[PDB]
């Protein structure tokens, strides 16, 4: 029942509930003239929530608002943008006009501001080294090392064994890498390594793009990565 690329008009977005007060958020936008789907999270935080990334866009993300006012009915207070591209961070002025306080890797940050990105407010110390892991409300925010980005990072939801990997992490039925431009292909397979490792118990594991699934998604993300190399 998960929402596909084809069912999600540009400018419309749909929650999907993962686990008790876990939700992935779905957006559709339109890129070098091919539409995608892009996932992100909303997680409980008592009578708030936090949001990770943004539903890709300016009018995507007031539809994100709109629809988390509508379906959950409570206030997105924080948001964690993953990595620095539009799929993360374009809406992050959406949020911050919003009263939404928005919050990213100093990496993250540097590089919205070379690429021209919106940048989100608030600085996340204590992720600049692979293995590094901060706690940030109702989650864990992990960075892997270079992989999709060499900023990007991974949110684990504790309380319900979630993983949100964001573009660091594919699909099973992926067949390609997507945009590898701002990759690392070399350390990817490593840093994905460390993801399984530091998160064995994962019982959910979200793309930045597709269906959600289990772990099997980390090892597929390591093969896409390795047949795209050569
Ligand atoms: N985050 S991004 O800016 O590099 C981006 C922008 C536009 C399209 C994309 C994009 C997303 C998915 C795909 C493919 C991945 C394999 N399955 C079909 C879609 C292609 C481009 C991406 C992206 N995110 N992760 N990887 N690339
Ligand atoms: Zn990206
Ligand atoms: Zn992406």
């Amino acid at each position: 029942e998960y929402p596909t690329v084809n069912e999600i008009p540009v400018g419309e977005v749909r929650l999907y509930q993962i686990a008790d007060g876990v939700w992935s958020h779905i957006a559709t936008q339109s890129f070098d003239g091919a539409v995608y789907p892009s996932n992100g999270l909303i997680v409980r935080d008592g009578d708030e929530l936090l949001l990770i990334d943004t539903a890709w866009g300016a009018k995507n993300t007031a539809a994100l608002l709109a629809e988390i006012e509508k379906q959950i009915g409570l206030p997105v207070t924080r948001a964690v943008s993953t990595h620095f591209h539009d799929d993360r961070v374009g809406g992050v002025d959406v949020l911050r006009a919003a009263g939404v306080a928005t919050y990213a890797s100093p990496s993250t940050r540097r590089l919205a501001e070379a690429e021209g990105n919106e940048i989100p407010t608030h600085s996340l110390e204590g992720l600049s080294s692979s293995g590094d892991a901060v706690r940030f409300g109702p989650v864990e925010l992990f960075y892997p090392g270079a992989a999709h980005s060499t900023d990007n990072l991974v949110v684990y939801v504790p309380s319900a064994n979630v993983l949100y990997g964001g573009c660091a992490v594919h699909e099973l039925s992926s067949t390609s890498a997507g945009n590898v431009a701002d990759a690392d292909l070399a350390e990817w397979p490593t840093s994905v390594e460390r993801i399984q490792k530091h998160y064995p118990e994962a019982e959910v594991v979200i793309p930045g793009h597709g269906l959600p699934g289990g772990l099997d998604l980390l090892q597929h993300t390591a093969n896409v990565v390795k047949a795209h190399k050569n």
